[PDB]
């Protein structure tokens, strides 16, 4: 109808209800589910469905041995049924490459994939279901996007990517499209020293993504993006409650303009609701594995050095693997606010379970509620066992 | 369009006619269907669909092994086209939760999912499609609700939802939800010592709920309510043709505001159309087991304590396995009056079925028919032995 | 829209062309397709697509053994896109039951399904996909119909329905039905002396069925339809041409008003087409099995007592399986004049091929050309020897 | 809507980007995939999906064996989404036959497929999926057409067929078809001595198409039609850049009214965008076999027989088993030009490889872009080994 602009503020968190869970790998043990990872969720006016990063076969097929490997031609991103698992049957191919970023406007959805060699990627725009623009690699060094849904305001839907080294300074750039097209582009600017993989959501015609340093920070890096003047700042969450991983123990005092020391070159694809006392964390509970998964509430946790948790909700216990997570929030409910939600990718497979040789994951999401909900734990379910 | 109003009386039940029929075990065999339990069926004005409970995996499937169990962090709420099984592709998630009700209200869906630990359950309330209320456990026991389709007039859906101990009083509630948000709820009042998942249908303004007492009674308690001034009444089917299992032999006069003794803590979800002399009754034919199901005609059973059947139609035979019913109409038909359907759920594994290490279910469905029909009776018709 | 009217002649049939294939059996190899047979083909005004008995289970699935009995609660009426096969995933039940018919009136489709033991079984009328009337057995003796598509004509649609012995003097009679409602119903009256498994088809506004003998006639009945005044009157094919299967071999005169002797109690389901010069009729090439399938031009076969055949088009070798054969055509297409079709069911196992445990089919149906096109054969396809 | 009409030009190819790429046998290793060959892509105003010729039964499946063969009547034109692989569940059958072509002309779309022995083949012409026109075989020697899209102009849409011997003189016939009803036809006209499977794309109301001269040419024999005059011309391309195979090795001169010779009776479907400068020719990288896929941009190849590559794009290695190869182009697409797209299809199996009894492909298409992107290989991806 017409462009959807991010009016509203965010509903208050005062806790997380399950929204939805495929059992993909539970499901797909006897049945054909598409081996996948990297997976999202993005709403359109009308429905709201699972994303993710096919690796073109199924999980029980032969050729699921050796998709633990990230980049191959063999690569789509699909969408698919809410809740549903991605099988060879109901997912649909929104564009071949192997690292996407996508969003509806309003009017039509936006669907970027990049693929190529390490050395000559590209990125290109859909709109509307159909090739519009085209990014050739700036760095020549793995050209590669968000990972979960971009936001759109008024037309405008800001995109981040990243071309160059993964451990060392490298060449981000904050796209802003409009119907596919590129209306202006800028060079990272603020105090992030690395960016990788944001995580994104809009409120009050400002987008807010949390992204990743995977070169030093174990703190994550903080974008914050106005879609309207198309300018953008970057920093840290100040917060000492570190959410990347692998990282170091929490301090009692973190930063808020320089990466967190302690671990270098690895992290995961994480987020966060930076809004002032109604902010929460999102890490897993390891400090050195993609295990487990929290939720905290740490008021202030953007600007406050000292913010330490007041709140909490487990999502997936230390005895069960996680992996990336991201937001997503459907901004075209019914109310007065934005309801905050988010996906925790569930991997299962290579590297930590190798007795199998693929790789893959399923997802569960949850979105907030005003209720004070009680919490139970919401694991993969997959016996391994039964794969060998 | 508008909100649908409960405007007809029920059609004069003569007989049943076949609605739908799954054969989900039997296809399921060498197909990938889901494995389910605590199905039931829900018209939307343009289509109507089988719902069901289903354990996130295939029948076939390694992971069946277990499904017995109730609550799992592996179960949604599904839809399905109408006798078709529910198969991996075919099967729209409604929400996740281990306990649900749904029912359109004539402009869109409201479906409701309960998922959690025992002692920390929440259920959350979607409406077209997008989750809108949340409600916390209040007494810390198995939050749980109907199983079965609730009954929406001009917007008001009154749901009955149970928390607490299933072999004592518990606390009952009766929700009144408007597009997915509560506008009141009242505890359970009435002379029923006990509710466990009712089965609800309504006319001319009114909204009956023949329910379960698993405490004490193998009579059904009902729950009458006014969904224009929102309050409600309970008692028990006065009739002794006993309609609970396990259930004690039919006596020659029933107990119309206390549970009949003779069974404690047990029962299965069942249902009735009270209608003066267009009453029917559906019960088990075994009173030790899930085992058979008929169709009796006991002419004003809600209130004569003394009331025998005046016509009958078997619908399983007392040699094949039944399970859960319930009842649903479809209000946007044509015609002058409501017409009464029920389905019920043909269990097959475990407990009954223990050479296999799953319990899944297939759907038979009827309803009425103002002619006299012959019957004929309508088994799950798969052979336990092929999954050996 | 509004309800179609008969108001085209049929186009001249100067030969057959292709129109769709299924590929059932040979793709059932290897993927979930539903085990069948009573096929046949019916078009709404925007789709045309292939309809089936259901036998409940997959052809590959254990529960395939025994699948040559006709009656069983584990049938449905089953409709999928044209030329796909009927699988698990794409079939769309129309109704539950072993004998069934099924039309669009233009506004909306009619589908009747009938189940039940021999004794007592029952026909339910589905209109706009809802159950809206029932019919009782009156003769009490497997109550059955036409599997083929009935004929609409201002919303007045007509089906032919047998009740009573197969071998013997029976009750048929002709239901008027208008938006699943009855209008009248008349007792069978003509010459045909016993009728079974109407193929109809309509043009200027008249009805014309070919059905079967199945008692003494090798010449196939014929019921002509006025669905204005709801009157018909009956005979049988003059030709000498035989139809039915098992059959004598072909004399040099036929007959008009009786059965044509030499073959008792046993019959094929078969078509034609009635429209003096222009007229085809179809039989297997073979006199003693389903076996082979031929049309042949026999100017006034209805008619004439002398007529032989003008021109010919073989559909399926006599060395390749046949089996059921009727007429159905698309009376939404573009043109002045009605395209004659038909669909030949091609029934692979048993009985013929008892080497497997299991009996189905595939489809095969051909529409007729003003062109005088080249012909092929049209088999099965699939090779027994892979099921072992 | 209305008629599209070819009012754009075609935008200037740069590069390819990635279009779609179904990794069909990689997938179809452990799901139902259809076997298939002679792919191609074709759009509708609102959705472009992937075509080919089913070999009506899936890869894994026993009649696989033998899919080398080309006519059988278990062929059909079937479409499926964009990048999903051609599954028995997903795959949409457009008509019965061995040899197609299809296009859609803005109102809706006629899809052509061709059926029948040897000597007595015949087309039929389906348009708003409803057959219309039948065409009988008239030099009684394989009648065959296009394999790949037609193009439309104001309602009418030229198709190539070419009847009698491959590897002689032939009767090649450009129809005009509108509304599935033949406004005319022509016998093959100009220089090309021998035409098959033609290429089409249309721009500025010039349908240009690149076929295949089995007979004698390494060059490719080119077609242009005026869709209004309803006339065409013909000639080969100029340039020594040699297009078929195989091939002998490139020369400094080409031909451009006769064959190249040094190669007879073979040849492989392919294409070209014949735009002055903006000439972009593609070709198997071997001169001997259906092995890797390149594009070269030969400025005036159509009329300059010295013309060499200027700038080039590898899509599939030599080291990669490739095939067909045609054009379409998204005609209802934003912008103002036309932007040139092409699949190409990757054969597995048999001849090439013989450890397997069946012979498929998968697809993958580009489409070009204003860019210079960097350049990656598309191979099929699938391990035969796992397929032993
Ligand atoms: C039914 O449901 C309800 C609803 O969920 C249940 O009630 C919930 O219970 C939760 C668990 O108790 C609770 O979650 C916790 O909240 C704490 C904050 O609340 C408390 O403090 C505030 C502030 O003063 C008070 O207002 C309040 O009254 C409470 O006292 C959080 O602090 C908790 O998180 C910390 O602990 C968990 C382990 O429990 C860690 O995994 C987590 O990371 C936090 O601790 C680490 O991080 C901090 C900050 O740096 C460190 O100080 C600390 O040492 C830990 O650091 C180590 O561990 C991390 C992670 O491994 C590592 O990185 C680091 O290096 C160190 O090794 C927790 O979130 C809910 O708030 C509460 N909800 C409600 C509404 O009440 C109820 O129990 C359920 N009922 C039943 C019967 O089960
Ligand atoms: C073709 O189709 C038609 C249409 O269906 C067939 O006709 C139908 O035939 C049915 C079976 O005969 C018949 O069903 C019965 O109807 C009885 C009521 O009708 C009779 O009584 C009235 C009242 O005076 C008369 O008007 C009427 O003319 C008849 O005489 C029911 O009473 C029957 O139900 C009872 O019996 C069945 C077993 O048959 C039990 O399973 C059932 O539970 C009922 O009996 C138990 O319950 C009562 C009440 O408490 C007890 O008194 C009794 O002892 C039984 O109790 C034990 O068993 C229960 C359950 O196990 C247990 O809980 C308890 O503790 C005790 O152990 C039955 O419903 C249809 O009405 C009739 N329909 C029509 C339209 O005619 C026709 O036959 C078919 N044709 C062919 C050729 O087959
Ligand atoms: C390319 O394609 C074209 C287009 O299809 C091919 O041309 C077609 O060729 C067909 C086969 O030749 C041909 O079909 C036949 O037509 C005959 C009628 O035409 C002839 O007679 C008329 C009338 O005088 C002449 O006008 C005309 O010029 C011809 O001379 C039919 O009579 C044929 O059917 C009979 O034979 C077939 C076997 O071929 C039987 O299966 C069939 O049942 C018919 O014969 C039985 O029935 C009759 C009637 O009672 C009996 O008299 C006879 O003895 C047979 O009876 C026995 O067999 C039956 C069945 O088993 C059994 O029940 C009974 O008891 C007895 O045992 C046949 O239909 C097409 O018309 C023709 N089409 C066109 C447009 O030309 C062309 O060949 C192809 N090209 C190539 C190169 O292959
Ligand atoms: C990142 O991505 C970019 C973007 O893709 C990469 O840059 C591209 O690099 C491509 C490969 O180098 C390049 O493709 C070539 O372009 C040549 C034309 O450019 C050159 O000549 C022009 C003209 O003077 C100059 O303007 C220009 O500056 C260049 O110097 C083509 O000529 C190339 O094709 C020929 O070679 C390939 C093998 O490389 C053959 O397969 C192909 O068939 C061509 O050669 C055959 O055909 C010709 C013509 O008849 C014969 O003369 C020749 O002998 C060969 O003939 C034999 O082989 C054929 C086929 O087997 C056989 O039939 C015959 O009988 C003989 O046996 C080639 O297309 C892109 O243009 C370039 N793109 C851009 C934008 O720059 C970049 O490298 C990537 N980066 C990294 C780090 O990898
Ligand atoms: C088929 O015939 C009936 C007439 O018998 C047509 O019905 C009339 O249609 C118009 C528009 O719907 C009404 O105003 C008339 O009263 C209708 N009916 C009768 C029964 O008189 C019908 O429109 C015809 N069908 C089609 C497709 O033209
Ligand atoms: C393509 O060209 C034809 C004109 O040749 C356009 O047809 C005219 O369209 C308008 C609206 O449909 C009619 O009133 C004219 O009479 C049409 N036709 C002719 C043949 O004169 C057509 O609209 C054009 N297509 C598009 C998408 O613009
Ligand atoms: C931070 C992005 N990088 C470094 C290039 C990664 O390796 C990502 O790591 C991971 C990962 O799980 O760590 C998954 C993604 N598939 C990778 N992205 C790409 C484009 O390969
Ligand atoms: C009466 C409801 N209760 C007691 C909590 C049950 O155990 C139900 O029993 C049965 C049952 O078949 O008896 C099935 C339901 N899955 C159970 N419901 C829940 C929420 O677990
Ligand atoms: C002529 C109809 N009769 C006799 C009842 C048949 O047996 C039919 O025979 C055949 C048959 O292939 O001969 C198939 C049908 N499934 C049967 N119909 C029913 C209702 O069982
Ligand atoms: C050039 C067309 N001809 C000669 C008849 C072919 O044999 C084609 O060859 C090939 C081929 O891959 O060479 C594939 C097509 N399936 C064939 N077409 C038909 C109609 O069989
Ligand atoms: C395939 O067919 C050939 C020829 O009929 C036969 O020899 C061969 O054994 C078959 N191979 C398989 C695997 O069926
Ligand atoms: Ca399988
Ligand atoms: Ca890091
Ligand atoms: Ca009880
Ligand atoms: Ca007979
Ligand atoms: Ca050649």
């Amino acid at each position: 109808r017409d462009f959807n602009n991010l009016t509203k503020g965010l509903c208050t968190i005062n806790s997380w209800h399950i929204y939805g869970k495929d059992n993909a790998v539970r499901i797909g043990e006897d049945s054909d589910v598409l081996v996948t990872r990297e997976p999202y969720v993005s709403c359109d006016p009308d429905e709201c469905r699972f994303y993710a990063l096919s690796q073109g076969t199924t999980i029980r097929g032969k050729h699921s041995n050796g998709t633990i490997h990230d980049r191959s031609q063999y690569r789509a991103l699909i969408s698919w049924p809410l809740s549903s698992p991605p099988t060879v049957y109901n997912s649909r191919v929104e564009c071949i490459g192997w690292s996407s970023t996508s969003c509806h406007d309003g009017k039509t959805r936006m669907s970027i994939c990049i693929s190529g060699p390490n050395n000559n990627a590209s990125a290109v725009i859909w709109y509307n279901r159909r090739p519009v623009t085209e990014i050739n690699t700036w760095a020549r060094n793995i050209l590669r996007t968000q990972e979960s849904e971009c936001v759109c305001h008024n037309g405008v839907c800001p995109v981040v990517f990243t071309d160059g080294s993964a451990t060392g300074p490298a060449e981000t750039r904050i796209y802003y499209f409009k119907e596919g097209k590129i209306l202006k582009w800028e060079p990272l600017a603020g105090t992030a020293k690395h960016i990788e993989e944001c995580s994104c959501y809009g409120e009050r015609a400002e987008i807010t993504c949390t992204c990743k340093d995977n070169w030093q920070g174990s703190n994550r890096p903080v974008i914050r993006i106005d879609p309207v003047a198309m300018t953008h700042t970057s920093q840290y969450i100040c917060s000492p409650v570190l959410t990347d991983n692998p990282r170091p123990n929490d301090p009692t005092v973190g930063k808020c303009n320089d990466p967190y020391p302690g671990n270098n070159n690895n992290g995961v694809k994480g987020f966060s609701y930076l809004d002032g006392v109604n902010t929460w964390l999102g890490r897993t509970i390891s400090i050195a594995s993609r295990s487990g998964y929290e939720m905290l509430k740490v008021p202030n946790a953007l600007t406050d050095d000292k913010s330490k948790p007041t709140q909490g909700q487990t999502i997936v216990l230390n005895t069960d693997w996680s992996g990336y997570s991201g937001s997503f929030m459907d901004y075209w409910a019914e109310g007065e606010c934005y309801r905050a939600c988010f996906y925790v990718e569930l991997i299962r497979g290579r590297p930590k379970e190798d007795k199998v040789w693929w790789t893959s994951n399923s997802i569960v999401s949850m979105c907030s509620s005003t209720e004070f909900l009680g919490q139970w734990d919401w694991p993969d379910g997959a016996k391994i066992e039964y794969f060998l």
